[PDB]
């Protein structure tokens, strides 16, 4: 399982706030396609957080919630509903929603993938496909049109690496064990010639992706760019 | 300044064939948005095809060509139109369309990018965004539903590396020169601290992508799986 650190504590709570803010959109939805997409995303999110039958109750409650409530009244009704369904664990501790709420959710999902793979095969390959669906369908909820447009262009970078893992798991299914390496360069050296996978690959993929977004935004605003996060420091922050 | 080689000449003729097939879709288009997108993409492809006003006349000819022609009849009218506009260069020598026509176009575009960068400016930084738009908007044209769905999932891998190039040219605009290195590993090791950029990045990037797609399709077909190596690829193209 994932190591308990302060930073991982915020991730889990950002993940719950994010999940809460996503289901609040269900009552507002203006299309059947959005409703099906929000319903499945939130179901999938909680399934990575019987718990599953209670979650179906929560999700169904949110689909039929009044569309004329504001957000704070939805929060009141949600707090009660999760308490009643014995899902206090779904309840966020902090309701301040920002970019760090989205980043934490993506970094959380990355750590979850690394844990499922190191601690693992049909099951892990079905989870990895649900993860691709989650990353493909990240919503910002907050207002940032240009963030949405940027993310739709490059989200495949993350998603591509999930497929490398599936490719690696497919080789283990067929005879070649996965070999775990400590640096991205070794994994990338291997593919150009045997089944090497970086340990904590997705933590590093999403970290590298975080930096690239933040590097690119200076082009966006047209200003000269300053502490960037390093894999060394990140691993220390998360006890990896 | 792309090295003229056998594989590259096929890339070039595949590029032209892909472009001819795209503008053939303009007469059929069922939405004003798809019309907007195909004519932009075709204009862009031609603009990179290793005069612009003549291309605009070609495109405008395609927009108004009869929707009740079949494709072969369109090919007849296109071969005449390009002959009249003094654009015999846009004419493909082979009209057999396959997955290799699409791959060849993608690998062609990758080689254009690496050539603009090492022979470079706000100019190259602007041409890269157009490159991003082209890769975001690749049409298969042939029938491969699961292909389009796979490519829409992972196309960002390619596009991300175009952004790393803009990021690198932005640091050069503001002081730090690009340092060209020989492996992908040296570029990804130095991002983690300085402005290194792999030489022939997009050739390597779209080469690795091509392998990934082909490895992934054994998962897609549920089947127990000769892959292209960088050294072999650089040999084939004289990089
Ligand atoms: C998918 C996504 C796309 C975005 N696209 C854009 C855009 O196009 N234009 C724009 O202006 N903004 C964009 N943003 C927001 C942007 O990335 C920043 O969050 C914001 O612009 C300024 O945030 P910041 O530097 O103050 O903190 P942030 O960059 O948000 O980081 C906050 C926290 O995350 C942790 N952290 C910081 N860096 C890393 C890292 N490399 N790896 C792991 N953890 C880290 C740290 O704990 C830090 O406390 C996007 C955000 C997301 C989640
Ligand atoms: C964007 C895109 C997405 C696709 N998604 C799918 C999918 O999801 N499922 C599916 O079944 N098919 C998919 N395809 C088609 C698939 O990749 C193959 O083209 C097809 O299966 C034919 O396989 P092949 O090995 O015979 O030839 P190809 O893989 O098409 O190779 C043909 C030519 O390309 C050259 N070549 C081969 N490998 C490389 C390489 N790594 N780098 C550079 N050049 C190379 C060689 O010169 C060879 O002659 C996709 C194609 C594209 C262009």
């Amino acid at each position: 399982m994932i190591p308990l650190t302060p930073l991982f504590s915020r991730y889990k709570d950002s993940y719950l706030l994010y999940s809460f803010r996503l289901i609040d959109l269900l009552r507002a939805s203006k299309s059947t396609h959005l409703t099906k997409l929000l319903s499945s995303q939130a179901t999938y999110l909680y399934h990575f957080a019987i718990q599953k039958y209670e979650v179906q109750q929560l999700i169904e409650w949110a689909i039929n919630a009044s569309p004329d409530m504001d957000l704070q009244q939805f929060r009141i009704e949600f707090m009660d509903k999760t308490t009643e369904l014995n899902l206090r664990s779904c309840q966020p501790k902090s309701f301040t929603y920002t970019f760090t709420t989205i980043w934490d959710t993506m970094h959380f999902l990355s750590l979850i993938i690394d844990d499922m793979v190191y601690t693992r095969l049909d099951f892990v390959m079905q989870q990895l496909k649900t993860m691709k669906v989650l990353f493909y369908n990240v919503f910002f909820i907050l207002q940032c049109a240009m963030c949405r447009d940027h993310y739709m262009n490059v989200k495949g970078f993350i998603i591509y690496h999930i497929e490398l893992i599936e490719i690696a798991l497919d080789k283990e299914k067929y005879g070649t064990d996965i070999t775990f390496v400590d640096s991205y360069q070794q994994e990338t050296a291997g593919a150009d010639v045997n089944n090497m996978l970086m340990k904590n690959l997705m933590a590093y993929v999403s970290m590298t992706f975080h930096n690239a977004i933040n590097d690119y935004k200076w082009i966006q605003r047209n200003k000269k760019p300053y502490e960037r996060m390093t894999w060394g420091e990140y691993k220390k922050l998360l006890n990896l």
